[PDB]
């Protein structure tokens, strides 16, 4: 009887430099997508592929994480004292009955590698899911859970990679290895912001990740890498070393809100999405540009 | 020697039920438009007008407010560190030097109204500014600094207005005057949230007052109105039963930040205006919308 995956670690613990100052109390993970923090989305993903264990790496402003996943007492009975029962029920369902959050701190941001490395003790000998929030995924069936079952499948940790312009190589960890289906590799090697020319391949790194425990002592021997970070990108490269690591291309859809542009396009997507303010705000799109 | 404007109140204490459940743990105010919250473009507004001192009436979720403006030592600290001398300056100016940032609580969500009164005794004997965030405005010049360049001349309280559609009054305050400029009213009259019909014009108040201490009173002795909330509109109705109140068609340019589709204007609004992303955000929404 395989181990199943059932915690999902949520680094939330950079310095979200980029959205500043918006990001001075509150992490980049808690930005929201019109009404939704990408956290939260993040969250419902991991839930839907069967994750009941939610562990969130904190850094700066770990506040703003843990009270919109705690109980609030204070607007339940608000909500409640004014009849607000659908209200209340969204409210609820931040964190359904059977969902446990769990919060480490990142004392130092000293990179994704390091943030994964400070859950160790909480995940234990224990295959897990690493979530990166600022990787906002839609599609037919939850990314994570066409992850979790390659996993099932193989027995090895999974990667998710999607097909990149080459120019864009600098801002992804960029994959190399050999085809086993339409949308699996076997890595041979793994690189972390590589020069366009450097590049071994066109399938960037996207955050998500079903790693098995033998990541953390790979994690543990980690020396500065790109950017002076301790890299997540070179543990798995020294783990695929000694046991196999396989790469999906997922089917689905991916907004980085890990930039302005990026939540900006998630923004509008979202927008039309709502039969609330769709029509009216394809109207106002259409006289704006003209 | 008149008293001069130097006190700015912020209600940032409603329960922010449109947003939710974005605004779990953060109050609607804090919203980012792409990288900035509501509440610092509005405090920004206040700071070109001559106002120093902010006072914020917080409810819910005070220390997402409260750890925006007040100064943060790990993330200067951590900005420093590396060497990012221009975000550290960008994160000092969210509360320039002679800047003064007070808060008081409104316990219980009654309304406007009550929440301004909660902040009776940190204006004292003084006229004093209401600045609603989730009104963002811009204009030639600072909506504020217009309306208190009309309580200087004039020496009476001071109401912004704008011209709304018939059909939106039921979300406004609505008034009733006397033209005196083009751009000027003397109020004989003023109703919150008006059905069509009995709306007595087509000038809907925006979240900005220049307010005589005079109104504490009025506040005090409300009684509640629509929704079932302590009204400020009901306060200055009251006031002007007593004194000379004034209603200004400000220049300038609105967002109702307070719904969802005003939230999505002012994203989109931002966008074209920040060359970053401007160009690329075009293309998208051109390729998107066909
Ligand atoms: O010291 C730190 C630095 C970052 N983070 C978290 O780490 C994640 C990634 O940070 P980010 O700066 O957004 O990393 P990227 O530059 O976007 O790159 C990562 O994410 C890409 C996919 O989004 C992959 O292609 C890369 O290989 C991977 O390194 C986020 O959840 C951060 O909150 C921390 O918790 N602590
Ligand atoms: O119990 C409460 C309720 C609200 N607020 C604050 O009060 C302000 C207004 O709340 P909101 O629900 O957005 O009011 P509106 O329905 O938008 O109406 C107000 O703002 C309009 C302009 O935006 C005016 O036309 C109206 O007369 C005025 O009542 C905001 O800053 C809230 O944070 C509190 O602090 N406490
Ligand atoms: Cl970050
Ligand atoms: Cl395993
Ligand atoms: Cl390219
Ligand atoms: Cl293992
Ligand atoms: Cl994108
Ligand atoms: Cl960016
Ligand atoms: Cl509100
Ligand atoms: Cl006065
Ligand atoms: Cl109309
Ligand atoms: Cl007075
Ligand atoms: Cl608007
Ligand atoms: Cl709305
Ligand atoms: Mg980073
Ligand atoms: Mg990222
Ligand atoms: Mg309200
Ligand atoms: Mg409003």
């Amino acid at each position: 009887h395989m181990l199943k995956v059932t915690k999902a670690v949520f680094p939330v613990a950079g310095l979200g430099t980029r959205f500043l100052p918006a990001t001075k109390a509150s992490p980049k993970e808690m930005l929201p997508v019109v009404d939704k923090p990408l956290i939260q989305y993040a969250v419902e993903e991991a839930i839907e592929a069967g994750i009941t264990e939610m562990i969130f790496v904190t850094g700066r402003s770990k506040r703003a994480i843990e009270d919109h996943f705690d109980k609030s007492y204070e607007i339940e009975a608000e909500l409640e004292a004014r009849g607000k029962e659908k209200l209340l029920s969204l409210v609820r369902s931040i964190k359904p009955s059977h969902v446990d959050c769990f919060y480490v701190r990142q004392a130092e941001a000293l990179g994704l590698g390091h943030a994964v490395l400070c859950a160790e003790k909480l995940v234990g000998d224990n295959p897990f899911a690493v979530i990166l929030a600022d990787d906002l995924l839609d599609g037919p069936t939850p990314v994570l859970r066409q992850m979790i079952d390659v996993f099932d499948h193989y027995h090895a940790s999974v990667i998710g990679v999607e097909e990149i312009a080459p120019a864009d190589s600098k801002s992804y960890g960029v994959i190399d290895g050999k085809r086993w289906e339409d949308d699996l590799f076997k890595l041979s090697g793994i690189v972390e912001k590589p020069e366009p020319a450097q590049a071994p391949s066109n399938f960037g790194v996207v955050g998500r990740y079903v790693l098995k425990p033998k990541i953390f002592k790979h994690l543990r021997g980690l020396k500065p890498g790109a950017g002076g970070e301790l890299q997540l990108t070179d543990a798995i490269q020294s783990l695929l070393t000694d046991e196999q690591v396989l790469a999906y291309r997922y089917d689905g859809t991916r907004f980085d809100c890990g930039s302005k542009l990026g939540y900006l396009k998630a923004t509008v997507e979202f927008a039309l999405r709502h039969p609330e303010v769709a029509a009216d705000f394809e109207r106002y799109l259409l006289a704006r540009m003209s």
